[PDB]
């Protein structure tokens, strides 16, 4: 009475890519098979490509025969660049080189974007710039609030005059670029995101203490083909018990 | 009978600066003195920092005791980076590192921007992001048309589907990045430039056949404190006779 139950199948690769003289470091996960859809997974502000959330997303996508790549943004994790030089704009430039890496790959069928938080802002504006290429987008707690906070001169507790932004501000151990804050103020987030008319899923925790729920709702009102999933009680980063519910909504939207 | 006519006084330095792991190469010109105003001079699309126009502007500013720096943008002249990776966005990032270099210099009093054509677009966007820092701006045939052309699918004769832009398009023997064109299409040129309320002088040739002078008129309408100088018969580049008129209006506006 022997049983055998397959739970893991495929390949995992450490990838490096160049953007303007910076090395970006990523992990590629593929299922077995010559052709597969491929998701680009994008982390949040001060996070990295190997959060529990993004690992579990790559794992459950692979179970559904969907490949994934997840890169450290410039100034984060193992990728090059000073944290203080990172902006939402140069993270969009990182994501574009990753999209070109994937679009050029002979194994790939359709390209999906998955962005958590600031990674969700990046994903939404990349999709707006490549709506001909991106087939599905998942936004998790997309952090469009970073624009309103930069305009109000209050970024998660760090205060500054929004009309005389310093060169850099102290931020929880780190140095946040004046340029991050000046570009955040004028980011055409919703203006660019609305060019993407293909399917979008927006996943938000009811208990998100970092980004107000209003931001996710505005994405839902601006997208032609959106669904909005409010996960009861979930936190900002979908941690512990809330990880599984974000992963299940992601995998179920992207699966063949 | 003795005559003495001074025709050159100051210091010229070759500068290099880093932006995201790219070296940018520039020429710095100063007059004699411990404290001076400093103009950042910004070249156009496929040009470099040593066009006749920009050398003569640096020369005439130094005679009026105004220092200047002129850098090759990424993908141009002697600077790092492939032409095909250049966007308007990453030239604004180049210009921000130049602004930081100049703003950090103990000799520099007030900072002026001077931008020709695409350089004018860059200068206008940087001034909008740093309206608290930039004291004067001169735009010479600012090429805000690059947005409308990208949306039309016709960039100086290079044609493409504006909703399915290729990875790169052949462009006068070089390769122009798809990302240049997709970001050109959504650039909030006038919306960002508007935030600059200090003095601006806009210098346009009535016979510009590369950028419609209407784009310079639009800047004049958008700015709080602008003057418009339409140079009868002058071409896009301000070649020959037209160079002295462009130089003279620049030096007159910035002089102490
Ligand atoms: C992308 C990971 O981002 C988050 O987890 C939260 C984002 C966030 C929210 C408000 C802000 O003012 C902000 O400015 C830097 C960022
Ligand atoms: C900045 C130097 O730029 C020029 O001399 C002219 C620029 C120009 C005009 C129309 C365009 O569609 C364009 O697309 C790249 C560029």
């Amino acid at each position: 009475g022997t049983t055998e139950n397959l739970y893991f199948q495929g390949s995992m690769s450490r990838i490096t890519i160049e953007r303007d003289g910076l090395t970006l470091v990523g992990d590629r996960e593929e299922p077995f098979g010559e052709i597969y859809d491929m998701a680009i997974l994008m982390h949040g502000f001060t996070a990295n490509r190997n959060t529990p959330l993004l690992r579990q997303i790559a794992d459950n996508l692979r179970d559904e025969n969907v490949a994934s790549v997840r890169f450290d943004f410039n100034g984060h994790g193992e990728s090059d660049g000073a944290f203080e030089d990172m902006t939402v704009c140069n993270e969009i430039a990182d994501a574009q080189k990753i999209l070109e890496y994937v679009r050029t790959d002979p194994h790939v069928r359709n390209i999906f974007l998955v962005g958590h938080a600031q990674g969700g802002v990046v994903a939404s504006m990349l999709a707006g710039l490549y709506p001909d290429i991106v087939k599905k987008v998942v936004l998790l707690a997309p952090a469009a609030q970073l624009k309103d906070d930069a305009l109000n001169g209050d970024t998660q507790g760090a205060t500054y005059n929004p009309e005389h932004i310093p060169a850099a501000i102290p931020f929880h151990g780190k140095k946040l670029g004046g340029f991050y804050l000046r570009t955040a103020q004028v980011l055409p987030i919703y203006e660019i995101a609305k060019h993407y008319t293909n399917p979008v899923s927006i996943i938000v925790g009811s208990n998100d203490q970092v980004v107000a729920p209003k931001y996710s709702k505005k994405y839902d009102e601006v997208y032609e083909n959106s669904e909005l999933h409010m996960v009861p009680d979930a936190d900002h980063s979908f941690t512990g018990q809330y990880k599984d519910s974000a992963v299940d909504l992601t995998a179920e939207f992207l699966k063949p």
